């Protein structure tokens, strides 16, 4: 089977947390993770393109080049470019990370193209490329990847990750590059158009679903709408009551954050019934020993449950218990939407199906 291992890291945040710089940050710059996913949530004033990813846990390596470069990368479903840091990249943040060199890469090839790309937080310069990647072991020759010239923010320096591997559609490809999925299965080099995700780090299962990692049946749920990996929630229940996407909503399946992401209101309201403050480093702790009085939160998706239980929605690290949700603000006419990240994926073991465009669930081994 075709196996990209992921490994659990402390992410940039708690890096940042860790060098006391978070605080800074926060008081002069208004945070929405709705950024990401609206080319109308953007910052006015964006200087770090990297802050939609504060929250990523989970890092895997990919190889770049003859002989190969290593890299860590994100494996993101909320984003469809590939692209690694240039060995051209004079910035600071540059500094401890890899960068590619293309001189030696006897495989590599240039392009006058340039690669803009943004997460809604301010954008990146730099240069399209081919070469061949080194993903799970398979040599996916003539992939076309971004390398980023210019100031990445100073979020870099202390980011876990090199680079990102989008695994979202094609339609949301800056400059149209073709992703890596797509690459491979028009190179038929994966058994089929699907990959799935386990999370215990785990791995990226590429065209692959394998039933040592889930219970029961799958539950299949139809991509609503095509670009993100989108599906139709039913609702969102706390204690047998309705809480939030009353009458149904929209939610986005996203391995590049490790949280529940929702309205701000909604979200308001369950931190206050769960306990959570939150601290100067702009944290919502809760206390650790309050876990086993919490209830669970319910989501239904295609008319079936999906609880996740205290000890899914709270993180639990060193020196702390931190709450698993946090809010954004979609745009006006956007409906309500919610994001799922990390925390219910590694309940759910995740299927992404490419040739039926449905996405399939199915609670963990």
């Amino acid at each position: 089977l075709v196996k990209v291992p992921l490994v659990r890291k402390k992410s940039l945040r708690q890096n940042l947390i860790k060098d006391g710089k978070l605080k800074d940050f926060l008081k002069t710059h208004k945070h929405n993770p709705a950024s990401k996913y609206f080319p109308e949530a953007a910052a006015l004033i964006g200087d770090e393109p990297l802050e939609n990813y504060l929250d990523t846990e989970y890092f895997g390596t990919i190889g770049i080049g003859t002989p190969a470069q290593d890299f860590t990368v994100i494996f993101d479903t909320g984003s469809s470019n590939l692209w690694v840091p240039s060995v051209y990249c004079s910035s600071l943040a540059c500094s401890d990370h890899n960068q590619f060199n293309p001189d030696d890469s006897s495989t590599f090839e240039a392009t006058s193209q340039e690669l803009s790309i943004t997460y809604g937080t301010g954008s990146m310069t730099g240069i399209l490329g081919y070469d061949t990647v080194q993903v799970g072991g398979i040599s996916d020759t003539n992939q076309i990847f971004g390398l980023s010239e210019t100031e990445p923010g100073s979020f870099l320096y202390y980011a876990p990750f090199d680079g990102i591997l989008g695994l979202a559609y094609p339609s949301i490809s800056a400059s149209g590059a073709t992703p890596v999925f797509d690459n491979l299965w028009d190179q038929g080099l994966v058994s089929q158009d699907l990959f799935s995700v386990y999370l215990s780090g785990s791995v990226v299962l590429l065209g692959g679903i394998d039933s040592s990692y889930y219970t029961g049946s799958l539950n299949w749920v139809p991509v609503s709408v095509e670009g993100y990996w989108q599906i139709t929630l039913d609702s969102i229940t706390m204690d047998g009551e309705t809480i939030a996407c009353s009458g149904g909503c929209q939610a986005i399946v996203d391995t590049g954050t490790s949280l529940l992401t929702g309205p701000t209101s909604a979200i308001a309201n369950i931190q206050s019934d769960i306990g959570a403050s939150e601290n100067s480093d702009g944290e919502m702790v809760i206390s650790c020993s309050s876990i086993d009085s919490l209830p669970d939160i319910v989501f239904t998706i295609d008319g079936v449950q999906y609880p996740l239980s205290p000890s899914a929605y709270i993180l639990q690290d060193d020196d702390s218990c931190t709450s698993g949700f946090e809010g954004m603000d979609v745009p006006t006419s956007s409906g309500e939407l919610w994001i799922l990240g990390d925390v219910f994926i590694r309940q759910y073991y995740t299927v992404f199906d490419r040739a039926n465009n449905k996405v399939g669930l199915a609670p963990v081994a």
